[PDB]
């Protein structure tokens, strides 16, 4: 079995455990504002509570899962901070009460000081009744941004269907112990056991059409998961006052920072990060916006021998079917989300085109890596 | 590999999957500097470019060849002799006699065989310092040792060009930092073991070999000319990633639809360098062009090595180990390491002024701010100045 040292959850995968909800009551003021943000940005309040602040040290979150949750915090704070309303008036200097501690926490914790994916989709989760099980109807997030937002829906759905690829990550060491041992049979079990929790993913994803409507994700979602990296808004990034002299550019918050996706392209050989192309630029600089034990999680399967190259030297046709079974299903996920993106962002912006080519360019990849 | 999966990262041994030789370390042991007779027409035009390229003959002898399948290079080192041997007629096609007139198309002939050959090495189909300098290279005499004397290169572009001298020299350069390779299963042993003498005796010796590295380097004088480098050498590594001569980069006639964009062959893709300021926590890839520039070279070096990086990063940082100590002798022996770095860098930059920045004040930058951000990145990370 995979190590504890990779942070990889038996139950939820690459998601945080049992999200803490609470920080402890040196940090109620920062606190205040994350859990207020609907109201506080809608009066225009926001700026000035989060200027009014006093810098805080970063020594009262002793564990994990207290400075993931102050990631959260501060990162739907900067957000915010930075957007506003989200109609124009954009701040381009964050101020140091808050810049300081947040880049001082993303320094420990290896993660840019930006809202990444493992902070709203990872972190970002509870469980109304902890004895009910992990079921949309019993989940809520911690944090939106603003009312009618659609911000659970989003965020839990990702969740749902990043704990759906998860249950395939505990196949992994059987697939290469498997190759290793020469084990034939053990690998074609494997790799259709790594199929059936793809195609059980897929049945997942359908729930996106019943928390998520077209306009409140188009019109004001979009904003706030917006970063400061080659955006004309910000087009020299932004100032972390206190921490940085000039201002530096990040990502925002991306689905391409989703471990789970770019973990399955490593085993089956599909290579998404290579060939020099846009698509493969933009997902081999996400994962530094990983956390560091999931990034190395992904460079220890590179590391690994290629399953796709060992099923091509063996002239069986039937390891071949179940190596493909794996790939269709990637395929078919791929293929059913940009069917998603043309409902929810291709179709409001006519009422955009190059993030169409970045998902057809990705799909594409993984429907040439099959064998046949 | 499956350790790794099961026990988390921990690099007691360099494993041989990370393809690093004992005594040669990133680059190949032994290049091949034949190919099987079935390639004896790629041959021809790869060993005679100097000749092709001055006669104009070249362009169409390229254009001349039939299409041949990769499936004869049976071995790694055929294959990599193939992609040394594919990718210096490619430069010199594209190039051709380097005063203004590029090929923007690579005929089917060729781009077909050497994108094939990419994709199977899982390097791009462009001329790579792992091509050029770690593969480019055979022993004189096999007895007598790896030294200048003894040694050569496989394939030059122009006469006078001083490919010999400037491949040669940062091969030379490569292997003798590769002597502190072996030394870093014992820095990350001696951290967990929590083995104070020894992380510091494998510290010096880490330094030791990064200091002899720079008595290495001044050799690059007696074997490379400013002239035939900046007028000559400099044409035939360019690539085509934002440059004004291929706008768009390079058509890969019959295997890609659009042109592709890669970058030109770079020391900035060299394992050795890239793998201690891994080791000693020089943040050389952490927002900046430098950075960006730096962990992109990465996707350029043999899939091995940059395997072999990242699991570097995924092993404790020895920076933040000598941090927490409290112990100047251990803090000594970090920064001779820093500082053999800086000493090498500082000294490259007198050589780029030399050889570039110079030179091109003698005619009717970029690369200097990218060499200093390197070299201030390793100076900042001195424990004490
Ligand atoms: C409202 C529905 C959705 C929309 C509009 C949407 C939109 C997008 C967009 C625009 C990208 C491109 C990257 C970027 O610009 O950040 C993307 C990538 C991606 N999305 Fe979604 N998405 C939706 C639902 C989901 C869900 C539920 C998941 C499940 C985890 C998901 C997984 C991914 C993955 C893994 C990528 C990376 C590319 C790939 O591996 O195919 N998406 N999505
Ligand atoms: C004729 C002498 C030399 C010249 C003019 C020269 C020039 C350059 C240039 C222009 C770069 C910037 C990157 C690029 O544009 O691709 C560079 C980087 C670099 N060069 Fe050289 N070089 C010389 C000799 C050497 C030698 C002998 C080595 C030994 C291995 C070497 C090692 C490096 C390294 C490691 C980098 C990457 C940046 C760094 O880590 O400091 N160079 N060089
Ligand atoms: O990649 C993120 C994203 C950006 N945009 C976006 C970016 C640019 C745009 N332009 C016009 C509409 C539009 C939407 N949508 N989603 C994303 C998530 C975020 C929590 C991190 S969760 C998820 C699942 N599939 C994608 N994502
Ligand atoms: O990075 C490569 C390079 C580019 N240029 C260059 C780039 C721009 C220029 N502008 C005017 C002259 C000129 C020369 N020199 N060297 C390089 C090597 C390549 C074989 C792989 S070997 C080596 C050691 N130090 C650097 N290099």
């Amino acid at each position: 079995t995979i190590s504890k040292e990779y942070h990889i959850d038996e139950e939820v995968g690459f998601a945080l455990p049992n999200p803490q909800e609470n920080l402890p009551d040196f940090y109620n003021d920062w606190m205040f504002i994350a859990k207020h943000l609907p109201d506080l940005i809608e009066s225009g309040q926001l700026r000035e509570r989060v200027e009014k602040l006093n810098m805080l040290s970063i020594d009262h979150l002793t564990d994990h899962k207290s400075q993931r949750l102050a990631r959260l915090v501060l990162g739907c704070i900067t957000m915010a901070y930075v957007w506003g309303k989200g109609h124009g008036d954009v701040r381009k200097v964050l101020p140091r009460n808050i810049a300081v501690p947040y880049c001082q926490l993303s320094k420990k914790l290896e993660l840019p000081p930006i809202l990444v994916y493992a902070d709203c989709v990872l972190a970002n989760w509870k469980k109304k009744d902890p004895n009910k099980p992990l079921t949309y109807e019993n989940m809520d997030v911690l944090f939106s941004f603003r009312d009618g937002d659609c911000s659970k829906g989003f965020f839990l759905v990702s969740l749902l269907v990043e704990i759906a690829a998860a249950s395939a990550i505990k196949v992994i060491p059987t697939v290469f112990k498997a190759m290793q041992m020469q084990e034939r049979d053990t690998l074609l079990k494997a790799l259709l056991e790594i199929a059936s929790c793809l195609e059980k993913a897929l049945q997942v994803f359908h729930q996106i059409h019943d928390h998520v409507n077209p306009k409140a994700f188009f019109s004001v979602l979009r904003i706030y998961l917006s970063g400061w990296k080659g955006n004309p808004q910000l087009s020299d990034g932004l100032v972390y006052e206190g921490f940085w002299e000039d201002p530096k550019e990040f990502a925002g918050g991306s689905a391409g920072q989703s471990s789970v996706f770019q973990c399955f392209d490593v085993l089956l050989g599909i290579q998404q990060t290579a060939g020099g192309g846009h698509a493969a630029q933009f997902l081999q600089d996400m994962r530094r916006y990983m956390p560091p034990a999931h990034r190395n999680f992904l460079c220890s399967l590179e590391s690994n021998p290629s399953v796709r190259e060992f099923v091509l030297s063996k002239g069986d046709a039937g390891l071949r079917e179940a190596y493909d079974a794996c790939v269709k299903a990637l395929v078919s996920l791929r293929s059913y989300h940009l069917q998603i993106v043309t409902k929810y962002i291709l179709i409001p912006a006519s009422q955009g085109t190059d993030l169409m080519n970045f998902l057809k360019t990705v799909r594409s990849t993984t429907e040439k890596s099959l064998l046949k």
